[PDB]
């Protein structure tokens, strides 16, 4: 009655509850890189619990450090006041991470990260004067307006001609508005939602130029890319770019718990510090802000990275899965395939010569990941972009078990 | 070295640093209601850590869900598929929520939840028929668009409750008759204005916007965040009119002050309005990616275990007939304007004079200065702004609270008398 029970009461985030009623899942518990449903049948993580779970499922060393965390207190507040484990965190937080971020705002949440972000580079302008800071650039599809390089729907195909164009169109957008923005927001190297739109090499070095230049902050949204994944620590890496500031969550904590951080150079700091009496005091929080299980999971979590050597694991691995995968392409309906380190997505087409997309009533995206829970794996479909971003622990045999239960998921659908 | 490290790093929320340079503080552990400093200091935990703590740090039944949570899974997602906690909590919360709220959206914090709701209720029309229906009404001050009055007896004309009520709520009528098929919602606190300073609403005023909300077909919004799970004496502040929200927030309390999990809940109505097929876009695209996590679900699971066991709501009300009286005392002093309680939430007024109600100066930082001597004598709370925030873990023993107040009678009689 558990799924009798699951349909009359919850009511879950970005679904339609008709299509959960007709295909219900409860899980129960998991081991490694698996999960287990109530009537007990076993699935592969191939979307690792959305885009957050480092080593897998009951790993001992996460298990391990929560249950001392107990041991001394598991939640204090940050409000005016700081507690222990977040206090270390932070230290460690900064040396993992670019040099010029030198400070660290928690949050519950990715989306709080970002907010947190915006309120910061609203706020920071106002505080040293200039008003005028007001207006945001979003990039296109970003989960003004400016576009990214989406060089297979593109005109002439080629990365470096779309991403100059993309960069000049920043640029021409920047020249003109420049004196009334406060900052641009961009995803960290891959546009996850969007279909997982891997960015050309030298966009986001070019974005932050044309930031510098032209005293807008860059944000740099790395809660899907950052802690590994894109086989960097964070995706920025693979340009050398210093963010004014950034937002970091999922996997912080290996997967386990909610915490996020918003990362900010000093100079912004300096922004919001004076007397209390002039309101420059950044008026943000939540009241599990610093959580001392989340700052205990992520700190040990963050050891991990630093002894098992993670995140050069994962970029040896891809090597593996770039071939691996490019083994999709023998598929009929499989019009482009992309990559960033663990961060992978095949988007289907009905027409590899003209490259032309089902019908979204079709269904297709959905359809196929039904099958892959058929068949003993999970991921979410973007529209028609199956996303395929697993464990980051996941060894190469499992790499490549999955990427054929995804490929037999597919074909046996996109025949029909 | 921690402290030196604290003050190089950090950013903390709601909070000038350059304060907690001058007077920094870094927990280690604590027990029962009490936190324990690096410096080995201890502390009565008089603000329940900022509303979360309910039966006192490290509870053993609260530890021991998390472990025995731990080996079975610690994170497994909502999009699209469920969890076994996420599936028994809801069940649980159905039954202690008010009868029309019959859906459990999840959810990271209270900011979230409200957040959540907003979006619920916005969305809710435009799935029916009526986009129309689009703008707001906030609760003037309200800490979660036409702002719309709410009653502040103690600075009222009339001095008299019932009369400050009422004008209110015709004020609310004058709002929705002349603007109504555009409004989508209202927001209100469950009971008590908690950041504004500890107000709490005239008996029937929560009622009167109930009432009202229904003749003119906007959603009635209640934050139950901070006066959710016992604190004002119920399970949730408007049962203390029998009041059926259509998309009630909550957080904080649900876990016992150990974990994360916040949750909108939603009448089956609105809910319906989000049921189709997938082709008519009737979808709610709103959920964040730890929605549902089995250890928030469990602390919570045991958290409201242990509600139902000792009988904490009715043990509030038991001792909060013993807090109004070991409240009784504040009002001696010179500068204490005013004493407002309801259940554990509790706030003392700090005013230049007793007399002419008038306030102290906002630079003069009354609130701050005693919420640093109550550090020095041993317990923690957060002001607000000159209103002092007293909110005790609701496991607080009979004495404790006497032990509390006392410390605090303490300070606000040392900062108010030197500031002469
Ligand atoms: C009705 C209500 N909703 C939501 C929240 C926050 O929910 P969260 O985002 O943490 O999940 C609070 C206060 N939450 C505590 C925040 C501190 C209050 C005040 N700024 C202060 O300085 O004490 C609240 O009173
Ligand atoms: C770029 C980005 N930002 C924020 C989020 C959401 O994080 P949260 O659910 O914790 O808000 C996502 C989800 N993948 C994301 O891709």
């Amino acid at each position: 009655d558990l799924i009798e029970k699951s349909k009359k009461h919850l009511w879950l985030p970005f679904t339609q509850m008709k299509d959960y009623d007709e295909n219900p899942l409860i899980i129960e518990s998991g081991t490694g890189i698996k999960v287990k449903d109530i009537n007990g049948k076993e699935y592969y993580d191939g979307f690792s619990s959305v885009w957050l779970n480092v080593h897998g499922h009951r790993k001992k060393e996460l298990d391990d450090a929560i249950k001392k965390q107990l041991g001394k207190i598991a939640h204090s507040t940050l409000l005016g006041m700081t507690n222990v484990p977040a206090t270390q965190l932070a230290e460690t937080l900064i040396d993992i991470s670019p040099k010029k971020l030198t400070r660290v705002f928690y949050s519950d949440s990715g989306a709080e990260a970002m907010e947190i972000a915006l309120k910061m580079a609203f706020q920071y302008w106002k505080n040293i004067g200039k008003p005028e800071k007001q207006k945001f650039i979003a990039m296109k599809n970003g989960y003004y307006k400016a576009p990214i390089p989406y060089v297979y729907r593109s005109e002439s195909g080629d990365p470096d001609e779309c991403r100059d164009q993309c960069l000049r169109e920043l640029a021409q957008l920047l020249e003109e508005h420049h004196e009334e923005i406060a900052a641009l927001s961009i995803e960290s190297m891959v546009q996850g939602a969007s279909g997982m739109i891997v960015m050309p090499e030298g966009y986001l070095a070019g974005v932050r130029e044309l930031c510098t230049t032209y005293d807008v902050l860059m944000i740099v949204d790395e809660v899907a890319t950052g802690f590994g994944r894109t086989g960097k620590m964070f995706a920025c890496e693979h340009e050398n770019v210093q963010p004014d500031l950034m937002a970091a969550g999922k996997g912080i904590t290996g997967g386990y718990l909610p915490i996020a951080v918003t990362f900010a150079t000093e100079d912004i700091y300096k922004a919001f510090y004076d007397d209390y009496e002039n309101l420059k005091t950044f008026f943000h929080g939540h009241s599990y802000t610093g959580n001392q299980l989340g700052c205990a999971v992520a700190l040990e979590n963050l050891a991990l990275f630093e002894s098992e050597n993670i995140v050069e694991q994962v970029a040896e691995k891809s090597k593996k899965l770039h071939f691996l995968l490019q083994d999709l392409h023998a598929l009929p309906h499989v019009g482009d395939i992309r990559q960033l380190g663990f961060m992978c997505g095949a988007e289907l087409v009905r027409s590899k010569e003209t490259k032309e997309p089902y019908p979204a009533d079709r269904r297709i995206g959905y359809k196929v990941s039904l099958k892959m829970r058929e068949l003993g794996m999970l991921t979410r479909p973007l529209g028609d972009v199956i996303a395929f971003l697993p464990p980051l622990a996941s060894t190469a045999e499992e790499l490549s078990e999955m990427v054929a239960i995804m490929k037999q998921a597919i074909h046996e659908v996109t025949s029909l």
